[PDB]
């Protein structure tokens, strides 16, 4: 409750201010106050906070209540992880141009998800715990904070509004499974080559939303050199470590996983190049390291 009072007073510095529009943001130097507030600027930029009338000490609780059911514990999958897929969600939407393709609810449900696609992760070699298990996993507890009481920033919307958001938000999160990225992504491409690609259709929309999230949960790939490099080192180190091999495995996951994914995703919008850039200079300096 004393960290709501400082979050829930301060004031939220601007988008510029806070570098959230660059496909280049990075959280290392900043605290988790600072990344609460960045997060706020991110609802109020996208108006989601005006369209939504969104209390502000509610907004604050929840983005709280969020981050804290993340493990600290766990090496990669934690909150600064879904804060920056988030981040890459607000700069794909502002400097990538993606806003103006999506509607209120599309973009209010992708932020929320963004940010919670991977709640209560408790590490790859820690899932003994328990068709994605832990997506779903991951949205009952997105669901249960957002009817968490006080935490309700999907209060104003009508329930017409607010299962349109919700069954968005559930897809969005299950997307992050790379098992369904896997099966889906053939269709993707198979429509990007034939230049049918039409998101009026329905089916397409949601096509669309499903690799967009994957697109920014993976997007790390996509950093500077400095920057992939030390978050390769905190995947490795969970991955291994249970809380070096490394460049041969980066190299086979950006051809496997990474690289069509964002060249399509450039394709539908030529202003995120930058993060299919930024994807191919790290395959290059991975490559490198790997022939010794
Ligand atoms: O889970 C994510 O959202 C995520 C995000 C980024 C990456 C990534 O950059 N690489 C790899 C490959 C991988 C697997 C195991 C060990 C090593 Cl070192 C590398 N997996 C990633 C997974
Ligand atoms: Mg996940
Ligand atoms: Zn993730």
């Amino acid at each position: 409750t004393r960290e709501l009072q400082s979050l829930a007073a301060a004031v939220v510095p601007s988008a510029q201010t806070l570098k959230i529009t660059d496909f280049s943001f990075s959280d290392f130097e900043l605290s988790d106050l600072e990344t609460a507030l960045c997060t706020i600027r991110m609802f109020t930029d996208l108006n989601l906070v005006q369209n939504f009338q969104m209390k502000h000490e509610v907004l604050c609780r929840w983005i709280l209540s969020v981050k804290k059911n993340y493990r600290k514990n766990v090496a990669y999958h934690n909150w600064r992880h879904a804060f920056n897929t988030a981040q890459c969600m607000f700069a794909a939407l502002k400097a990538g141009k993606i806003q103006n393709k999506l509607t209120d609810l599309e973009i209010l449900a992708l932020l929320i998800a963004a940010l919670s696609h991977d709640l209560d992760h408790r590490g790859v070699n820690n899932s003994y715990i328990q068709h994605s298990i832990m997506e779903h996993h991951h949205f009952d507890q997105c669901l249960m904070i957002l009817n968490s009481p006080g935490n309700q920033i999907l209060s104003g919307l009508s329930i017409e509004e607010y299962k349109t958001t919700l069954k968005i938000i559930k897809q969005a999160i299950l997307a992050t499974d790379l098992a369904l990225y896997i099966k889906r992504r053939g269709e993707f491409f198979e429509l990007i080559r034939k230049n049918q690609f039409n998101l009026e259709d329905p089916h397409q929309k949601e096509l669309f939303l499903a690799m967009l999230m994957t697109a920014c949960d993976l997007s790390a790939i996509t950093k500077p050199w400095p920057i992939q490099q030390r978050i390769a080192e905190l995947v490795a180190t969970e991955f291994f470590d249970q809380g070096n091999k490394i460049p041969s495995m980066q190299v086979g996951f950006i051809d496997a996983i990474c690289l069509q994914l964002y060249e399509a995703l450039t394709h539908v919008s030529e202003d995120c190049f930058p993060l299919l850039d930024g994807c191919r200079k790290n395959r290059q300096k991975w490559q490198a390291l790997a022939e010794q």
